[PDB]
């Protein structure tokens, strides 16, 4: 057998990738399930994957994809595109309770009235032309579509399976999958295992017999197991003190990826509802200090919101931190040195490096405003589950990229989809402006519109405490293996590992 065996840092709260809206689900779900297009591990691109090749029309808003020859589930039933069009249709179900539907619902013609019951299902932009042939039509035409697809939010998924299985269908037993491994075993909060899928349409090129996925918040239990020679691998959860030593070693890698760190605050809890708090809170923390002498790693300080894109890049003239003016702010808001400001709990997910970075936050909050915070960690599905429904004061957050433009970020500070940044963050005039860049079909004129957007949440509102865009480490034994590379948006195939 062929085995590679890796750390990801945290046990997965689902594998139902239209539920999934994490880093940790999505990494094992898109090696196991194909996209209509999939994820390019050499760019972070896109490129063919159920579909071969694909038309566009020529006012940019009809897609017609179409589907290589003999595609079929791990279970020999076929692929079609009526199949995969009666998978949209179950993430467009109410009931499902799919936290990513917004993002479908704003792509797709009629998505959102099929799902709010407007719309008949034959109106919507997703029909199956014949069995190898199918056609997406968008609302307004968007030049990164064809990237989105790669998201787990548009993997088909096996209809037949669910129906069948319901909420078990993602159980080892009953998965069914369309990508290069399947879901062999699982053992809870230790390891996922995958095994080769004989029927994934380019299993020729898969050496591996089997991946596995150790699971473990704890980076030194990882390290040592990756020292001892029974990890090929550790993605992200390296020791956060070690980085030093470990940046001399030829098997570690380092990466600027489409990443932010950011804190994330409950506009319905008091005083977080105060912008010169806000405002405070953010100027002062010490950016520069954050990247250089904490997380030692090449991650950008910054107050920005967005990383630079082709399209979308600029360079703020922001200060990075200001201890005079958020004593002054905090002072003004009705705390002067501090006198009466509440103790704040700052939520983060079980990390060593988490758990640094929020006492390096905790710390400077003290010394230059000398308010209090409680640091309290939870563990990975709890975390998430915290973001999503508000149950926090300050937390630690922060936004892995969708997709290859900088809405994917400023998607998350609409009104609507507030789970994934600050609870209960409302500007009409952000969401207007939104709206706006939808329907802007010049690039440059979008681009402008964008600009003004996020300088409302970086320089006005302060929803949130931007912090930086984050670099990832990794170690990989790349004296046993070869076929693996950090890519910006961190798409990566595994059945492209090959020993040497």
């Amino acid at each position: 057998k062929l085995v590679f065996k890796l750390n990801i840092g945290s046990e997965p709260a689902t594998l139902d990738a239209q539920l999934i809206n994490d880093t940790v689900g999505s990494g094992i779900v898109s090696q196991m399930f194909l996209g209509i297009l999939d994820g390019d591990p050499r760019t972070g691109g896109y490129r063919p994957g159920l579909a071969k090749s694909w038309d566009i029309s020529d006012d940019g808003v009809v897609y017609t994809f179409h589907l290589r020859d003999n595609l079929v589930w791990s279970d020999g039933v076929s692929i079609t595109a009526e199949g995969i069009r009666k998978s949209y249709l179950r993430i467009l179900d109410k009931e499902t309770g799919s936290s990513f539907v917004n993002m479908i619902k704003s792509v797709i013609k009629n998505a959102e009235e099929y799902f709010d019951g407007k719309a008949n299902e034959s109106e919507l932009g997703i029909k199956a032309l014949d069995e190898k042939t199918l056609e997406i039509t968008l609302k307004s035409p968007k030049p990164y579509f064809l990237d989105m697809l790669v998201h787990q939010t548009f993997i088909p998924v096996p209809m037949h399976v669910i129906e069948k299985y319901g909420q078990r269908w993602t159980d080892p037993e009953n998965m069914v999958v369309s990508g290069p491994f399947k879901l062999k075993s699982r053992v809870l909060n230790e390891k996922v295992v995958l095994e080769k899928n004989n029927k994934y349409y380019n299993s020729k090129d898969v050496v591996l017999d089997s991946i596995i996925f150790f699971v473990t918040d704890n980076s030194i239990t990882a390290y040592n197991m990756y020292l001892n020679d029974e990890l090929d691998a550790i993605f992200k959860n390296v020791p956060p003190d070690l980085l030093k030593d470990l940046k001399l070693r030829d098997d570690y890698y380092s990466m600027g990826i489409n990443s932010t760190s950011f804190y994330s605050l409950n506009m319905k809890v008091k005083p977080l509802d105060n912008v010169k708090v806000r405002k405070a809170l953010s100027f002062a923390i010490d950016r520069k200090t954050l990247t250089e002498s904490v997380l030692n790693d090449s991650s950008i300080p910054t107050r920005r919101a967005t990383p630079d894109y082709i399209d979308y890049s600029y360079k703020s003239n922001l200060s990075l931190f200001d201890a005079e003016m958020a004593k002054k702010l905090l002072a003004d808001a009705g705390y002067p040195n501090g006198n009466n400001f509440p103790l704040l709990k700052v939520k983060y997910n079980t990390s060593d490096s988490q758990r640094k970075i929020a006492e390096f936050i905790q710390n400077q909050w003290k010394k230059n405003l000398n308010i209090n915070v409680q640091l309290e960690n939870e563990e990975w599905s709890t975390y998430i589950n915290s973001r999503v429904n508000g149950n926090y004061e300050i937390i630690r957050s922060g936004w892995s990229g969708d997709y290859a433009d900088p809405m994917t970020f400023l998607s998350i500070f609409q009104t609507e989809n507030t789970s994934f940044s600050s609870y209960g963050y409302s500007n009409s005039e952000y969401d207007e402006l939104l709206i706006k860049s939808d329907n802007e079909r010049d690039i440059f004129k979008r681009q402008e519109i964008l600009k003004k957007a996020e300088a409302i949440i970086i320089e006005r509102d302060f929803p949130a405490v931007f912090l930086n865009i984050t670099s990832s480490s990794y170690l990989f034994r790349n004296d046993k293996w070869k076929g693996w590379e950090p890519n910006i948006s961190e798409r990566f195939n595994l059945s492209e590992i090959k020993p040497i």
